[PDB]
């Protein structure tokens, strides 16, 4: 029956309330109990806060009438307002304080989760004050987890008036009682009430939320731990860059602050990074998650030394040129590991700060052909495999969703064996028709990168292999210089190719090479475990790059 | 026969060199006469310096290297290096004090604009020291203006080698007679000089620059102040935006810091701001030049509601939204201009500051409908020309060379009459069907216009004069506010339909309004006055959205 929930934004989505900065306020100050309250409801429907409310006036413009009424209860109280008494300091203080509380946000997300439609109802105001920015950043933060966001002041009406709540259902495409209402005040309930919708009067956070599982009958309390927030492809800003006549290379772009370029590891996608996007963006950085050359909307030339590592890191230097980026971080997982490593090296003035998952920085051996070296080591037998062109793209593009459903398996899910592949005739030879999903993925998730690959296969991404001899001499140049620019590496437990004691020199290279390590993750890292990911790039860039 | 042009960056495209600060440094300290530049070229061909240089090692590890060699200078000079004495101090403030030296820049600039193809050749490190952006800024600024930048160490080889000189010539493909270079080092130019290069020795640069016009016949010196950079479309990042389904947005981005959004006028396109993007990038902004709604790459739907106010103003926030931007400063010109001024009035807390060229902010009447308003004043003729959908289409679009070429001229040009447009039945009754080039435009930059114009034609623009009503009654709900964040009229004195006199009553509504003026200019202000406007807008982003 119950189809959509609805929340206030004070006291219920965000804390504490504005109302209760009032009582505080009045305590700190010792003023009469409740004369801000008083000066703050002064003239009911037609004070100065419902014109607020309504967007007829703009928070600069209420300040002062807010003192004005302040003065007025005060004169009638029989008091004196401190010296210094300030409204806008009030305000800013209190407005700054406030921050999402995560478990009511978590709870929204889950009844989204299940098909609610969501929405938030406040009234609220428009905000004109110089400190303006941080509100905004907190509706920003909050609405995109929405289907609805109704403002008292673009809307023209307030709680509790019954307009804004025939306004809501019409909205909702919803009738009365399929909807449950969430608020702190239990005047604004009331409306809501009357035309027979569940409401629910939230004081602590906790019992809210057990009334709000009782009546949905949904688990929202005690529930796991949810994945951090991923991308809708179609709900992203989409970038294009020509740096040469026959190569653009695409990027999805989200947030703001210094520039921080995700390089996507074979054979993937600036989709891999879907659960680092948000999360950098809302931490304060700019994201550029490429398409790297041979991928998705990037270009894709045939030709095997188009892929090199030299020619792709001088055009990663033209993405930034023609961006107009003078430096960026550069994080890259698998082979754009390799690749941010290189751009470390050779281009340490367009490199804020490098981090890789995964691969690690393992310098040229001048004294052994890399070929020899990748022979060496039983576990890459799967490279010589690629070198041969054509014969791993006709068995990795036969069959897009069992190839993606047999990469993409988290450590315990039968991972595919690197072992012995030449000899056995291919990467799946011993793996079935149709795999199992992943738990690290859904249908709809494969089925994207299956598109995505669709437009030019395997060729491109299997080339980034083909240069093992160009690499090598290219790499030869680099064995007299250190990479002393901030540098992370963040190696995989469970990655049985580029396992972590692989990284074990990086010392010698890097001096002040920085670590973080995830336990119980395999080689497809950031999806994998997102939330670790998250929190050691995040702690990282605000250390090494901020 | 002069075909090509090189230059090398310290003390020739960039001052004073970093050399000369050797000199300064030894005297400053009072340290034995060239004890620094010892140091700096001990070893010669096997020292550390060209280690440096040919890309061995980096900055950081050559800093300790030069340490030891001033040592090693001063002990056999008998002397002691002063207490505190630091290289990585001395070169840290020798490579910030370093600048475009801006006179060789634009003679650069003016050959190549006459067809020559240009080059920086130049000895420089690999730069890891934490101050390094300061470098790939410079450089960035510089090497966009040239075809090729070799730097020593990125090619393996360094000034004076005379493998250089030949990877050079076949960079350029031309050979040594085709070719001036200009160097302040005599030893680096010798090299040129025996392949038989026209060499020129650069001590102060008027002098050089008096040599590089007797020797390449063109005018360098003296010349009148050029342009601001334009654009090149197909260098630049290309973004897209859905802001709901039938409407995705595309917009050209440069820069990195606070975010400017550039809104252009009727009938015009992102590319209406060439001349402020790279400058604006260039003083430390962020650029999203639109496309709008009706335009370009931008969506275009027929209807026209999908044009009011109201709903291009929801979109450009959703805009945000989607790129993760909590705010940005908007920037708008003509109908772009009235956008803004919308857009700070009802979602302040999006906007960090408010700009418009031209544009007045004039508040509805609610006393009369804006029809009549319209009517009121015959220099609006046209609007009421383009109100009945169809007829200013088929005009319009009927030869949209003649079109641009009739709209974009100076106001010493002939300008259409804005006036009796219905009566006479047009806006281009009477001007010819081949109308000349106006001085602002080439006829390129016409047939750019035109191009973007074959997507959609007119209906869109159009449609943004036809919400009359609509607009009106959503800008009455605003009466009560002031426009109090921080806010920029730019009036233009030979703007005879939006004149600078209408803007006259904006401190009624806008108490903080700054302005900048502009005279000569007429209606199309940022190619009249692309010198000005840059100016007059970057003045106001470093003192108001900074
Ligand atoms: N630990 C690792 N598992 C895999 C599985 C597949 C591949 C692929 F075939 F895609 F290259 C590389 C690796 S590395
Ligand atoms: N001073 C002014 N000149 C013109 C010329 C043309 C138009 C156009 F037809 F494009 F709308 C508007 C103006 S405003
Ligand atoms: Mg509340
Ligand atoms: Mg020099």
């Amino acid at each position: 029956t119950l189809r959509a929930a609805v929340f206030d934004l004070d006291g219920v989505l965000a804390l504490p309330a504005v109302f209760g900065v009032l009582g505080r306020t009045e305590e700190a100050l010792a003023l009469p109990r409740g004369l801000l309250n008083d000066a703050f409801q002064k003239g009911g429907p037609e004070g100065a806060t419902t014109r607020l409310m309504k967007g007829e006036i703009t928070l600069s413009q209420w300040i002062p009438l807010m003192e004005e009424n302040c003065r007025k209860c005060s004169e009638t109280a029989k008091v004196c307002l401190p010296k210094n008494f300030s409204i806008k300091e009030i305000f800013d203080k209190a407005i700054s304080a406030r921050k999402i509380n995560r478990p009511m946000l978590q709870a929204a997300l889950m009844l989204r989760k299940k098909g609610f439609t969501t929405a938030i109802l406040t009234n609220t105001w428009l905000d004109d004050r110089a400190e303006r920015d941080g509100l905004a950043q907190l509706m920003c933060e909050l609405k995109m987890h929405f289907d609805f966001l109704i403002e008292s002041c673009q809307v023209g009406m307030v709680k509790p008036e019954p307009q804004i709540y025939k306004f809501l259902l019409d909205t909702l495409k919803a009738s009365p009682s399929e909807v449950v209402f969430l608020d702190d005040i239990g005047a604004n309930l009331k409306p809501a009430r009357d035309l027979g919708m569940v409401t629910i009067l939230v004081q602590d956070t906790d019992t809210a939320l057990k009334e709000l599982e009782k009546v949905t009958g949904i688990q929202l309390l005690n529930t796991p731990a949810p994945l951090p927030t991923s991308c809708n492809p179609s709900d992203m800003s989409h970038g294009y860059v020509t740096v040469k006549p026959r190569v653009r290379l695409h990027f999805v772009e989200l947030g703001s602050g210094p520039a921080v370029c995700l390089c996507h590891g074979f054979p993937e996608s600036w989709y891999s990074w879907r659960y680092q996007i948000p999360a950098l963006a809302q931490a304060g950085y700019r994201v550029l998650a490429m398409d790297m050359k041979g991928y998705g909307e990037s270009s894709a030339p045939p030709e095997i030394e188009e892929y090199c590592m030299e020619v792709l890191c001088k055009e990663m230097v033209t993405f930034l040129d023609k961006l107009g980026l003078s430096q960026a971080v550069f994080i890259g997982h698998d082979w754009g590991g390799m690749l941010v490593w290189y751009m470390a090296l050779f281009y340490p003035e367009r490199v804020r700060a490098v981090a890789s998952l995964n691969t690690p920085f393992i310098p040229a051996n001048p004294n052994m052909s890399p070929l020899e070296s990748i022979k060496a080591n039983p576990v890459f037998d799967y490279q010589l495999y690629f070198q041969e062109p054509g014969v791993a793209e006709a068995e990795l593009e036969q069959n897009l969703s069992r190839t993606f459903k047999s990469l993409f398996r988290a450590s315990d899910e039968s991972v595919l064996s690197m072992h012995k592949v030449c000899e056995a005739g291919g990467l799946f030879v011993n793996s079935p028709e149709e795999p199992s999903l992943s738990r690290m993925v859904t249908e709809e998730e494969i089925q994207f990168y299956v598109q995505q690959f669709k437009k030019s296969g395997f060729r491109g991404p299997l080339n980034w292999y083909r240069n093992m001899e160009r690499n090598w001499k290219w790499a030869c140049k680099s064995l007299g210089r250190k990479i002393l620019i901030p540098a992370l590496m963040v190696t995989a437990e469970k990655d049985f190719v580029l396992v972590p004691q692989m990284s074990q020199h990086m010392e010698d290279w890097i001096p002040h090479l920085k670590r973080g390590h995830i336990e119980d993750c395999g080689h497809w890292t950031q999806m994998d475990k997102p939330t670790e990911v998250n929190q050691i790039l995040i702690k990282w860039l605000d250390s090494d790059a901020r």
